[PDB]
């Protein structure tokens, strides 16, 4: 009963607009787990964990939405994998 990770990088206007509050907010709509943190290139990274389909309605919020005030150039995915089990048991945002 798959369960799947990501990782994630968003490239844009995506620091100083409470990016990362958003995004947790959003994953654990979700249920998702994982993590979201700021990079020093000024993008903001993390991972996703969850069945499929939850993963990726995630995906689509991050290539179109996010924050209230941002604006998304880019959304990298990486790494998909088939997980036995959640690496995580919350959303954490890493600050």
């Amino acid at each position: 009963n798959t369960l799947i990770s990501v990782d994630y990088e968003i490239f844009g206007k995506v620091q100083g607009v409470f990016f990362r509050k958003h995004t947790q907010a959003e994953g654990k709509k979700l249920g998702l787990v994982g993590w979201v943190q700021n990079t020093d290139r000024g993008t903001v990274q993390g991972q996703l964990q969850g069945p499929i389909s939850k993963v990726r309605h995630m995906q689509e919020w991050l290539e179109t939405r996010g924050s209230p005030k941002s604006h998304i150039d880019k959304a990298n995915f990486n790494n998909e994998k088939v997980i036995l089990k959640l690496d995580y048991s919350d959303f954490q945002i890493v600050a």
